[PDB]
């Protein structure tokens, strides 16, 4: 298949050019320049690498807007947890289908999850078409984790590697919901399977523990996606530079729950790898990485308008995200995955045409035209080709009634 005859943004550091792309068996076979015979003419649009959301809680789409005007502790222990006790396996599946519908209309190809009923979440990702690094949220009480780590291993056993689209990791919630001993066990497990770890790190100001207790139990050796890092002491930026440590920046969530602004510019200048996550729909409340990217840039610019320039931003949502997720995506080059998104250039916000890249970061709403994952269209002109929209919608309607 060859799509094109339009502008093509190869990667974050290059400029658009008129051409086309040939996809074959979920990969990029070749990138053509100039005019050429295409099977799909996307003239008047832009083709670029798809985006990768490095942090979310998929089924929380079912709780969108249910927890407003609350401090962090109230939000989680008073509002969210009681509702989650009522969230079923079936709801996890449909909440994830909904989450993918939303992420897909925003050009997202893959996401990193941390939740429960994870196998049902995996089924939903299987059916929808996206890529995902799935992990089970882990917490313990003096070593007793209620069988959560075991569930994570079951998930690993049954889903790691599925169709090259799904990978399984471990999700210890945070250094405060996980005891020191339990955390070491989780890191040792991940270390043994050579699997990633995702954890909420220094999300709130109350967290003042030393990163040393983690740096010497596996962090230096385990690929880790640390969400938030709002209060990560700057004295550690140096050491985090050369280990597979990926910060997942979640600007909207940090602001909405009154946690603050992470010094991303500083982290980046110190050589740290930084990616973008949306977190869950109950504390965002959208699953839009374009919005997240724009917001991130603005927040850093408040300190210095030169902070988080356009290319650095595009790199963060595309290539860096794919890297944290272990997928060879993020660039339209031969041999790379065919994970692409199509943006409509025939819009007010995309003018002047000579500044398209800037528009992508500071003016575009995030509503893409189509999104392709593994060579398949998972969203196209308002349509969801991989699912029965109407059926899914009815189920969600029943779930809303049942859940609330
Ligand atoms: N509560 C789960 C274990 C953690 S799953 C991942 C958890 O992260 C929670 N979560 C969602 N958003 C945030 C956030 O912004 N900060 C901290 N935790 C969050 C989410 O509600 C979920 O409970 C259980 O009992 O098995
Ligand atoms: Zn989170």
């Amino acid at each position: 298949m060859i799509i094109g005859n339009c502008l093509i943004l190869k990667d974050f550091s290059s400029e658009p050019f008129w051409g086309a792309v040939e996809i074959e068996n979920g990969t990029i076979k070749r990138v053509l320049q100039g005019e050429v015979k295409v099977d799909l003419d996307l003239s008047g649009k832009l083709v670029m690498p798809a985006l990768f959301n490095t942090h979310t809680h998929a089924p929380m789409t079912l709780l969108r807007g249910v927890a407003e005007d609350l401090s962090f502790e109230e939000w989680l222990f008073s509002k969210v947890l009681p509702i989650e006790d009522r969230l079923t396996e079936k709801m996890a599946y449909y909440g994830t289908i909904l989450a993918q519908m939303e992420m897909a209309r925003h050009g997202i190809a893959g996401f990193v999850d941390m939740y429960f009923h994870e196998e049902w979440i995996a089924k939903a990702v299987r059916d929808f078409g996206m890529r995902a690094l799935l992990t089970r949220g882990l917490v313990d009480s003096n070593g007793d984790d209620g069988g959560r780590l075991e569930e994570n291993l079951k998930l690993y056993n049954e889903w790691n590697g599925f169709e090259g689209r799904i990978f399984v990791g471990f999700g210890p919630h945070s250094p405060y919901l996980c005891s020191e001993e339990y955390l070491k066990r989780v890191f040792d497990t991940a270390k043994s399977l050579n699997a990633p770890v995702t954890i909420h790190l220094y999300e709130t100001s109350k967290e003042e523990y030393d990163l040393e207790d983690i740096l010497n139990i596996g962090l230096k050796e385990v690929k880790t996606i640390a969400a938030h890092c709002v209060h990560l002491p700057e004295r550690y930026f140096g050491v985090l530079k050369d280990i597979p440590f990926f910060v997942s920046h979640n600007p909207a969530s940090n602001l909405k729950l009154g946690n603050g602004i992470a010094p991303v510019q500083r982290m980046i200048e110190h050589g740290m790898k930084v990616t973008l996550g949306t977190d869950g729909a109950a504390s965002n409340n959208s699953l839009n990485l374009f919005f997240e990217m724009r917001l991130a840039s603005l927040l850093q610019k408040a300190q210095n308008p030169r902070n988080l320039d356009v290319n650095t931003c595009l790199k963060m949502v595309t290539y860096d995200g794919a890297q944290a997720m272990g997928f060879k995506s993020g660039k339209i080059e031969e041999g790379w995955n065919a994970d692409l998104v199509v943006i409509d250039l025939d819009l007010p916000e995309m003018f002047p045409v000579q500044n398209i890249k800037n528009h992508l970061v500071h003016a575009f709403s995030g509503e893409v035209f189509a999104t392709m994952v593994a060579g398949k269209w998972i969203y196209f002109d308002g349509e969801y080709p991989t699912i029965d929209s109407e059926e899914v919608k009815r189920e969600l309607a029943r779930i809303e009634k049942e859940l609330y």
